[PDB]
């Protein structure tokens, strides 16, 4: 079974703080990816598990982890996913449904 990663929406306001919750677990090792997907120029990998602004915290429970921006910014706003890979025979990854944050002004 792939990641899911939730919510499917988030809004926050600039500045805030933005969490996903990517939920995976797998029987015998792997890395967790949390990229993002757009826009189409900003696609990247933002960061890892086991490894700014953007942290990957794994929850007691351990197939839970927390996706984290930091004090988030408009142009944070886009869509993005989680990816499992595996070594054990033998090699793939498994991508959760991609997940949609938006950054809402500050208007004052």
């Amino acid at each position: 079974n792939p990641p899911t990663f939730s919510p499917a929406l988030l809004v926050v306001t600039e500045g805030d703080n933005a969490t996903f919750t990517c939920s995976f677990s797998n029987t015998s090792s792997f890395v967790l990816n949390w990229y993002r997907m757009s826009p189409s120029n900003q696609t990247d990998k933002l960061a890892a598990f086991p490894e700014c602004r953007f942290r990957v915290t794994q929850l007691p429970n351990g197939r839970d982890f927390h996706m984290s921006v930091v004090r988030a910014r408009r142009n944070d706003s886009g869509t993005y996913l989680c990816g499992a890979i595996s070594l054990a025979p033998k090699l793939q990854i498994k991508e959760s449904l991609r997940a949609e944050l938006r950054v809402t002004e500050r208007r004052a």
